[PDB]
C-alpha cells in the first residue's frame, strides 16, 4: 500500500491498496445519523459524514481509507508483523482497529483535534468476527491544510509522528522509513555531473540518467522514496481536472504490477486500486487495476443527513472507448 | 522511447513515445491502394495495408510505429548521437529513415523477408524537406511468431540483431543493452533467499523484496531492464481484454512522468503515448499521457482497396465517468 | 571508523580509525596503578591494566579505543551530530565522554558487569580542556565471550543495545544502522539463481556475481553492510596467525582510501589504522594505512604493576623489503 | 584479475592475480640470452630482459604478468568462456596464449612496436601439454608513456583497442566494460547535492555519502569500476615509496577476500598477489593476500646478459613485527 498527500492548490488524499485478491470493496458514503456502534464505547448515533472504499458487512462499513466532510483523511495500511492493539485499558478509550476510522473521522476536522482525540485512544486488541480477525495495519493521517501525521502501535505503545513528507507505505516503522529517504539526495531529474573523475570522458548517453538509482522494486521501502521523489517533483496546475490527473500519476508510478510481488503459487499482491478525494470539495476519485479511467462519486451530491449506507460499485471491468 | 513484443497467447506489439514536446500526432491507416511515393525507388503502387500513429500530417504517413495487415509490426525509437544514416549507394535499394516503415511494411510479411529486404538496403541521409531534418532512431522489428529483431545504423555501417527478449529502449547499441541485463539475474518476484549468512538474521520485514534491486530510473537501460522483467513476469490469460490490459500494465511500468526527466528548464520528457497491436487481429490498441482508457481502432472495419489514408484523432484528454 | 569483534576460535576486538588528520597517537598500555583521574567521581588508584591507541595528553591517555586485561575491549568510533553529553545527574556516576573507555575497562571484566555500571552512569558534558572540546562519539562494547552492546547518548538519552551482529560504523542510531542490513539477504558469495525469468538467459559472465549489489561506498551505513557481509564469511582457522590474517582483510575490506572521501577543500578521510586485540590472550596487533606489515605489543611482558604510561611508537612509515639485497 | 597503469610520475604497471588455487609461482627475471622456444616460429636467441610472476615447468617460463627493460609491461588475465584462439595462418607469426607475452616483451619496446608486431600475429590454439589445456585469457599492455591498450580474440577475431582508462579486469568484452563506466557518472569523493527535492529535508549524515553507489562487489564489472574510481581519484606524490604506497592501495581496494566469491564447495576465487612493476626504472613490488609487506626486486641489479633464469620465491606468509 501507499497513501500521499499531494497539494499542489486544492488538497488531494488517498492511497493504493495492494492486496493479492478483491473481495467485495464499494464506495461507500457513511452519512451524518448512520449509527457507528463500538464494541466498548458507546455509539456514535450523529458524526461527520465521510466516503471511501469499504466492505459492508453485516451493515457496517470497513473502510479501508475515507475522507470525512471538513477535509481529514485517514487511510489504513498493511503494517504486517508490527501492528499491537491492546488490552484494554480502564482509563481510555478502547477503540479496536476496525473501528479507528469511525472513530476519529467522525469525530475530529483537524490534524490537531486528531491529536487531542488520540491523547485518550487506546487501539485495543478487538476482531470484527471470528472469521473476519482484526488486519494489521498503520494510519496515515492528513487534512485539507496540507499537514499529515502517522500513527503506529507498536509493541512499546502507540507512536504518533508529524510526517514531513506527506506518504506513507509498509513496514518498517516510520523513523526508519524516513530516514531512508536521506540515501536518495543525489536522485536527480538532471542529468548528473562528471564527479567521478574530470580524466574520464562520461558520456550522457541516456536522457533521465539523474534518476539511475530511484528504486523500481514493489517492496515497502522502494515504493516510499519511488512515490516522495514523484510527489515532490510532479508539475503544479491551477485546475481540478490537471491536478488530479497528476495525482493518479503519482499513485500509479508505484502501482505493484500482477505477477511482480509473488506470495505464493499463482498469488501476487497487486494494486487493486487507486482513490484521491479532494478534501477542500469533498469529490471522490479512483482508478482500478484493470480500469484506469477516472471514476467520480461527489459526496456533496447525497443527503448527508440520512441515516443509511449510500454505496456505489466499484467500476473494476475493463471499459474499452471503441473509435469506430 | 520503449517498445515490446508480447507474446501470451495472440501477439502484442507497440511502444510507449517519449518526447519533451509534441506537434501533433494521429492515428493513421494507410490502405493498400495508397501509392508509396520514394525519393531513390520506384513507388509501390499496391502493398499492404498497416496501422499505427504518426505525425500530424495528412501529405505523408511519417509513422512513429505501424503494423501491417499481415501481422508484421515496426517502431522506430530515439537513438540520440548513434544513428548515422549514409551517403547513396548504387548497389542498394536507397530508402531513407522516413520512409524505412512503408518500405518494410509495404512489403513483408515475415522476419525472413524482412531480413531478405534488408540485405540489399540503404538507410539513406535524406531528409523529408529542409525544414524537417531526419531524427535520429533505430527499430524494432516483430512478427506475429513473436520473432524480433533489431536494426541499428552506426557509423561503422549496420547492424541486424536477432531480439531473444523482444524489447528496445533508446542508448546503447544493442549488444551493450541486452549484455546488461545479465547483471538482473537475482531480481525476483519471490522474497530472497538469506544468502548474507545463516549467522546473520534477516527479516522478510516486506512484500516484494525480491525487486529490491529493480531499477526504477528514467533513462534508457533502467527502463529496458524494467521492461523486460515486467515482461517476462506479467500473467498469461485466455481473453483478448485480459491480455491487452496486462500489456498496458508493462507498457505503463516504465512510463515517464512528468517533471522526471528534465531536458531542459521546465522541459521534461514524459509518455505521450502507449500502444499496442494485435498482430494476429489486426486491432489497434493506445492511451496517452492524460487518457488512461483504451482506446481502440480495429483495422478491418476500415476499406482496405482505398487509395486514400484514413484517420482518427488522438483522444488525449481527460475523461472522467462521473458516478452520481 | 569501523569496529567489530570477529569470534573465530579466539575472540579479537578492534578498529579502523577513519579521520582526515593524525600526529600524536601512540601504541599506550596503562598500568594497574597508574591513577585515573575524574572530573566528578573519586579516582580509580588502581585498576584493570589496558592497552590501546591513545593521545597522551597531560599525562592522561586519551585512548581512540582498548582492551584490558580481563578481555574487555571497547571503542569510540564517531557519532557527528548524534552524540549528546548530559547535565550532571544526581543519583548518578556524572563520567565525562573522554573518561568513558578508563571508568568501564578499568572496572569491569564482563558485558554483564558494564551493564551494571552503565545503568548508574550519565555521559556528561565535560571537555578535556578549553583547545579539546569533547568528540561526538558512539561506543562498541565486547567481551571475550563475542558478545557486544552498543551505548549511544541521542538528545532524549542514553540508549544501550545489544548487538547481534559485532560491528558498528558512524551514524545513524544503531537501531536504523542494524535494520538496514535486513535490505542485503540476498547479497551472496555464490552465483546467483535466475530468479529474472527461466524465459531469459541470464549469462553468469563473471565469478563473483553473487555480490554484485555488495556495497562499496566510503560511507557509514555501506561500511556497516560491508564489514559485516566481510566478518560472517571469512574462513575459521584454529591458528593465532590465520585468524588474526583473517581478521587484517576484514577491516581492511572497509578501508577508507585517500582520496574518496572528501570532508573538505584538500582534506579527505581516510583509515590513519586498524587494530585488534585478542582478548583471550591480551596482544594487541595493528597496521597502518602506509604499513599493512602487522605490529606487535603483548601487553603481558610490560610491567603491569607499574603507574606510569608505558608508550611505543605507531610503526606508521612503509617499511620496504627488498629480496633483492 | 585486476590490471592497471598508474601514472602519478613515474609509471607503475601490475596485477591483481585472483585464482582459487595457488599452484606454486615465482619471481621470475628472463635475462637477455635465455633462448625463448616456440612452436611455430624460430626461437628468439636474444631479447629484451623481462620480470614478473611465473609458473615454471621444467626451465620455461609461464608468465601470468611481466615487464621488460624498456617499461613496456603486459598481463594475461581471466576471460572466462570469451577466449577463442584460432587455427594456424599461412601468412601470419602463429604463437601461442602462453607464448603471447615472451613474444611481445621479447622484442617491443613501446606501444606502437607491440602494434607493429600484432599486425603480423595469430595467437592460435596451441596446448602447453595434452593435459593442460591453455586458459583462457585477454590481455593489457601499457608501456612508460602512460599508454595502454587492450588484445581480446574472440569468435569473430582479434581485436585490439585503446584503452582510455588503463584499466583491465575479465568479461565482458572491453566495449562493453569500459562503456558500462558511464552509468557511476555521480559516483562522487564529495558530499551529494540534494537534488532530490528541496522542499524535503536531505540530511548529510555521513561522510562519503557521495561514494554510496559505487560498487563494492567481488565481481569483474565492480571491481572494474571500483579499481577506476580508486585509480583517478588516488593522490599525485613525488617520491616512490609515495606512490608505490598509493598503487597498492588502488590494487587492494579490489582484493577479493577469501570467503566472498565461491566457486564451488569450500573453493573460493580471492587475491593470491598483487604486483606492480616501476616501468621507468624496472623495478618490481608485490603483496600476497597473507603477507602486505611490499617486497621489492630489482632487476637491474641482477645480470641481465646472463643465459639462466633467475628465480626467487614469493614470500607469502605472514611475517609480523614484534614490537616488545
Amino acid at each position: 500500500c501507499t497513501s500521499i498527500i499531494f497539494s499542489p492548490k486544492d488538497h488531494y488524499f488517498g492511497r493504493n491498496l495492494d492486496l493479492e485478491i478483491t473481495f467485495g470493496q464499494q464506495v461507500v458514503i457513511t452519512p451524518r445519523n448512520y449509527t457507528f456502534k463500538f464494541r466498548k464505547m458507546p455509539s456514535l448515533k450523529k458524526h461527520y459524514a465521510m466516503i471511501g472504499i469499504s466492505l459492508d458487512m453485516d451493515d457496517y462499513p470497513l473502510y479501508f481509507d475515507a475522507t470525512n466532510e471538513k477535509g481529514l483523511g485517514m487511510a489504513g495500511l498493511n503494517y504486517p508483523g508490527n501492528a499491537t492493539y491492546y488490552e484494554e485499558k480502564e482509563n481510555k478509550d478502547n477503540i479496536a482497529s476496525f473501528e479507528f476510522i469511525p472513530w476519529i473521522l467522525g469525530q475530529c476536522s483537524t490534524i490537531s483535534e486528531v491529536k487531542d482525540l488520540l491523547s485518550r485512544i487506546n487501539i485495543a486488541d478487538l476482531n470484527f468476527s471470528e472469521k473476519m480477525q482484526a488486519s494489521s495495519l498503520h494510519w496515515l493521517i492528513a487534512d485539507k491544510t496540507g499537514t499529515s501525521l502517522v500513527v503506529e502501535t507498536d509493541k512499546d505503545g502507540m507512536h504518533i509522528y508529524d510526517n514531513p513528507v506527506g506518504c506513507l507505505t509498509n513496514n518498517p516503522q516510520f523513523p526508519k522509513q524516513l530516514f531512508n529517504l536521506n540515501n536518495y539526495a543525489d536522485v536527480s531529474p538532471k542529468m548528473p555531473k562528471n564527479n567521478f573523475s574530470d580524466k574520464v570522458n562520461m558520456a550522457g548517453y541516456s536522457r533521465g540518467l539523474g534518476s539511475h538509482n530511484l528504486p523500481g522494486g514493489m517492496d515497502s521501502e522502494s515504493r516510499f522514496v519511488r512515490v516522495a521523489f514523484n510527489k515532490f517533483n510532479a508539475p503544479i496546475a491551477e485546475t481540478e481536472e490537471e491536478n488530479i490527473d497528476t495525482y493518479f500519476h503519482i499513485l500509479h508510478s508505484v502501482e505493484q504490477q500482477k505477477g511482480l510481488d509473488e506470495v505464493g503459487p499463482n498469488s501476487f499482491e497487486y494494486t487493486i486500486y487507486s482513490d484521491g478525494t479532494n478534501l477542500d470539495k469533498g469529490i471522490f476519485y479512483y482508478t482500478t487495476y484493470s480500469n484506469k479511467q477516472i471514476n467520480v462519486v461527489d459526496m456533496n451530491k447525497e443527503d448527508l443527513d440520512s441515516s443509511n449506507l449510500i454505496t456505489y460499485d466499484m467500476l473494476d471491468k475493463t471499459k474499452f472507448n471503441h473509435q469506430n
